[PDB]
């Protein structure tokens, strides 16, 4: 059913990025016939208080084709620190 | 312009204990290019922080590979290692 148009990446708290913490947000949500999010739900936030404003900030923004609707619709989104490695 | 040129360089690995830790770091090393086209006399000039990423530099750029019949000495190079967070969507 529903297809994704538009997913935009959460942004990085960035208290969570100088601290160096990871997380996982598990969402439950809605696309309308609109092509919008709809009825958002945080099922678990781990470490909670801190990634679920920017993950429903990103939500927001999501673009579905309309005419397309589907209901109850579970994402993960995962905040990583990776180490990379670059030569000068 | 003049000097060795590199045909190969081997990006380190990042230490697994770095990794860990979730910790960055910088070190710089100076170096000479043998005529058969590999790196001798590596000298770490500045680690930090210490005792976490030598290992790992040196093992790389013992696989680099520069051009043979052009040696030189005091070439200089500077590795970072980064941390920077992520997102995925699933």
């Amino acid at each position: 059913g529903p297809r994704a148009l538009s997913r935009n990446q959460p942004q990085y708290p960035a208290r969570a990025q100088a601290l160096r913490i990871e997380g996982q947000v598990k969402v439950k949500f809605d696309v309308t016939p609109d092509g919008r999010v709809d009825n958002v739900q945080i099922l678990s936030a781990k470490p909670a208080n801190m990634f679920e404003r920017e993950v429903k900030n990103a939500m927001r923004r999501w673009r579905y084709e309309p005419g397309k609707p589907g209901s109850g619709i579970v994402v993960n989104i995962l905040f990583k620190i990776n180490g990379t490695t670059e030569i000068q």
